[PDB]
């Protein structure tokens, strides 16, 4: 697996490009109170299943999800549901067919992701004990992956791990790094949605990118080869208080008031918390952009390119507004990368986001290569 790609149930792709992809990653299941998997359509993963193996093709089933991981820490700290929880990661396997399981906490005891997720100081410590249970109770064939954010899974006091049991790397065979969403209303400045490199020099912006991911996991004791890139086939906007030239760069300060919607497929949620408040992500998948024609200066927008963090980016005087996003430019820069650091390959999320034509997905392919 070289080049592993998500799917999402709510949205399948019309045509999945088999022949340009090697691992098909399909999304989501999300683990109950009592530690039942749910939450995805029974005939669309037969069917999904059926279509990868006839062509030779793997597919695993991702377990968890951004609105998927309130259960996790309480399920895996008693020992009656850690069981049951295994017990039914197994059947679904068993169930389906799959060739394998991607686990997608998010995130393990973490203030993060979505705020009323259940947490505890041993969180990382029985995520571990979950692979193990499933390794034994799989074997050694079973694609077991994790889905993972830009620095290692929290410790005791939700600080990034500074060393990983070894014991991951030996259960576990591939981690795919979520480098992604990286910058957002949550800092001062715009920046990089899914950046290669960071700088330092650059302030209001978030300390990491997706080589700085990799160099923080390598140290924390997994080998590159286990590691793979995550990419978006989306990009998003932020509202800048500052208009971008030719003479401004990327990282000119944003508003924080609230998030601005992007396109379409962008709609006002909140999270699965009690009064929690509906807001837009700033959103644009990629078919927007390239219909709309944002990346070649049309539609009101000028396009820019980040020598810093290797990525596109666009402004519109009207609504100044800043869309960070990734083309076949920066795409194709972050397979470079993958392949001189020795990487297990990369990751994209999500297929039915590229257009017709394969644009995205075709820049990617030198990962297999």
């Amino acid at each position: 697996q070289k080049l592993s790609a998500y799917v999402v149930d709510w949205d399948l792709p019309k045509s999945i490009a088999w022949d340009k992809l090697d691992h098909i990653v399909y999304a989501f299941a999300e683990p109950t109170k009592d530690g039942e998997l749910s939450g995805f359509t029974d005939s669309q993963l037969k069917s999904v299943v059926q279509e990868a193996h006839s062509r030779g093709k793997s597919i695993s089933l991702s377990v968890g999800g951004w609105t998927g991981s309130l259960y996790f820490s309480d399920l895996l700290k008693s020992s009656s549901s850690f069981d049951n929880f295994v017990s039914n990661l197994v059947d679904v396997v068993k169930e389906y067919d799959l060739d394998g399981l991607n686990l997608d906490w998010e995130y393990p005891n973490s203030p993060n992701g979505v705020a009323c997720n259940s947490k505890d100081e041993n969180d990382t410590a029985n995520y571990l004990k979950l692979f193990k249970a499933l390794r034994e109770k799989l074997g050694s064939k079973t694609i077991l992956t994790t889905a993972v954010p830009t620095a290692p899974f929290n410790d005791e006091n939700q600080q990034p791990s500074t060393k990983l049991d070894d014991n991951w790397a030996s259960t576990v065979d591939a981690f795919y790094i979520m480098a992604y969403d990286v910058n957002g209303i949550r800092d001062k400045n715009a920046g990089a949605n899914a950046p290669l490199y960071y700088s330092p020099k650059v302030t209001g912006v978030e300390p990491t990118s997706g080589n700085d991911a990799v160099k923080a996991w390598i140290a924390a004791g997994i080998p590159a080869e286990q590691l793979v890139l995550g990419v978006p086939f989306y990009g998003r906007v932020s509202k800048t208080l500052e208009p971008i030239t030719a003479s401004t760069g990327l990282y000119v300060p944003i508003s924080q008031s609230s998030q601005i919607k992007g396109d379409s497929t962008d709609e006002k949620a909140a999270d699965p918390c009690p009064n929690a408040v509906a807001t837009y992500s700033g959103q644009y998948i990629w078919r927007t952009i390239a219909q709309e024609g944002i990346a070649r200066n049309s539609s009101g927008w000028v396009t820019y390119w980040d020598d810093i963090s290797k990525t596109p980016y666009a402004y519109s005087f009207s609504g100044s507004k800043v869309l960070s996003f990734d083309d076949a430019a920066s795409l194709q820069d972050k397979v470079d990368y993958a392949k001189k650091q020795g990487l297990g390959g990369v990751m994209l999320w999500s297929l039915e986001m590229d257009d017709d034509e394969n644009t995205l997905l075709n820049a990617l392919q030198d990962i297999r290569k």
